[PDB]
RNA sequence: GCGUUGGCCAACGCUU
RNA sequence: GCGUUGGCCAACGCUU
């Protein structure tokens, strides 16, 4: 077990959206053994982020069960989180050990009525990547919750004239009925990003959106994974 | 916000 | 002249 550790040395200056530092969260990516030890920054949306590989536990033997789990999750990172070195990349937490609960949680793989309403918990949208459930018809889309607009509801004026309200937008286009008209809205930014990081409207309805098991922060961390691995392998 | 073609500037690379 | 990233406008397409 090695840890792919992350800190932003040089954050983005006041010139031009906020900031999202990888060290504000403890959960990260790491690399399993059976491999020889390599030698010892990627430039993100959150600014310049320096990267450090360290050894954590050498000479550990892990169960074939847990090995299957870590490899399954490895492929889940690369086929599912991104779309396209070393053995399995894995989640680490309290940097301490391996997170088996996290992996098992991910591996766990919607009726709203007036009699059966939709409940809005704010926490669920705080660190979140979401999907419109309404249009997975081609290659489901994933968005970080950029903002939560608490002064807004689905009955708010739609940004385009052809529609007066959001509820009306989703009703006319997607034939979508909302059981919560009091829910706040979510500004979102797209998760699909650049592959080589080595060199330097959009409002959604919580009720129409599924939440992704990979927290937005860790997503943002994962987007580094290829650019890291490019010169690690090389 | 994204995409796409389309000009109008920046910057290093080719090219001359 | 080309290429490449990078902003700054045009236009239809997605999206909201």
């Amino acid at each position: 077990l090695y840890v792919i550790g992350m800190v932003l040395t040089t954050p983005l200056p006041d010139e031009l959206r906020k900031l999202y530092p990888p060290e504000d969260t403890t959960r990260c990516f790491g690399i399993l053994t059976a491999k020889p030890i390599p030698q010892i920054p990627v430039y993100t949306r959150s600014g310049e982020v320096t990267i450090s590989i360290e050894l954590k536990k050498s000479g550990f033997m892990l169960s074939l069960q847990m090995l299957e789990l870590i490899t399954r999750l490895h492929q889940y990172i690369f086929s599912h989180i991104l779309r396209l070195s070393a053995y399995c990349v894995l989640p680490l937490n309290v940097t301490l050990d391996i997170d088996f609960k996290f992996m098992e949680d991910i591996e766990k793989s919607t009726k709203y009525t007036k009699e059966t309403p939709f409940v809005f918990k704010l926490e669920d949208y705080q660190d979140a990547v979401i999907i419109p459930r309404y249009r997975n018809f081609d290659q489901p889309h994933r968005f970080y919750v950029a903002d939560v607009y608490t002064d807004l509801t689905p009955l708010s004026k739609f940004p385009s004239p052809e529609y007066e309200t959001f509820a009306e937008y989703y009703k006319t286009k997607y034939n979508l009925d909302l059981t919560n008209l009091n829910q706040p809205l979510l500004d979102v930014d797209h998760t699909s990003s650049r592959l080589n990081l080595l060199t330097p409207k959009q409002i959604l309805v919580p009720e129409l959106c599924a939440i992704h098991p990979i927290p937005a922060s860790l997503w943002r961390k994962a987007v580094c994974l290829p650019s890291i691995l490019y010169r690690l392998h090389c």
